[PDB]
């Protein structure tokens, strides 16, 4: 086992949340009784000698194609999963100036239809996305335009 | 295999009911949709009783969200309860509302995203429309 990090980006230049779609066999196996699950950009701390926040940026870049500075990130929460791994969620505001193996497709979720999206159970999501989408709307969205 | 988690609010003590399993992790009441032909909310009621010692009816449960864990499907339920709904190796925990957000924020306390989500959701969706 290893620790991990997830990061929720908000792109103010589109009033959108940046998420990723990824294929999970478990969801496929489940729906064969698609396979494509919306998730927060994430990754494990494989590399010995890197800030959590640095792993966040690595994955912000590799998965989502966004440039990020560790200083730009703000810790949102930290928790345990599972055999168990510590995990840390980060949030940061980005703009289009920050915008540019596996099988990951980056996604943009317009704020307007975000909550509707989180609740529609026909679209596989992770708890992360749900909390991400939730925490945002309560803690950040009221302070924005 | 599917699964269910359930957040309870005890009006009588103004706490949230949680569960614990220095390796102490504070979790939401939960269990697997294990047996054939059991309604999700029934599985919730079962574990609410077996784990937490609370009597619940399926009609009390509100579906807060459904999502994927493990990468298991999972459906989270909420309901208000009172001491009247309460019986007399995990150990039940009651989190007073007044310090619930802070308890959640505190990184030096092993919680789950369930708990953190639950408190965050409860405090923004239920608490304000409450007394």
């Amino acid at each position: 086992t290893h620790d991990s990090v997830t990061v929720l980006l908000f792109n103010s230049s589109r009033r959108s949340l940046v998420l990723v779609k990824q294929f999970r066999p478990a969801v496929y196996a489940g729906e064969v009784e698609a396979g494509v699950t919306v998730e927060l950009c994430a990754g494990l701390v494989d590399q010995p000698g890197l800030s959590l926040e640095e792993v966040a940026c690595k994955e912000a870049w590799e998965e989502c194609g966004y440039h990020l500075a560790p200083s730009d990130l703000r810790r949102v929460a930290t928790y345990w999963s599972g055999t168990g791994s510590r995990q840390t969620m980060f949030y940061t505001e980005v703009t289009d100036a920050q915008r540019s193996g596996e099988l990951i497709e980056v996604v943009h979720l317009p704020l307007e239809g975000a909550q509707a999206f989180a609740d529609d159970p026909d679209i596989p999501k992770t708890l992360g996305v749900i909390f991400g989408v939730s925490w945002f709307l309560s803690q950040v969205a009221p302070n924005l335009d």
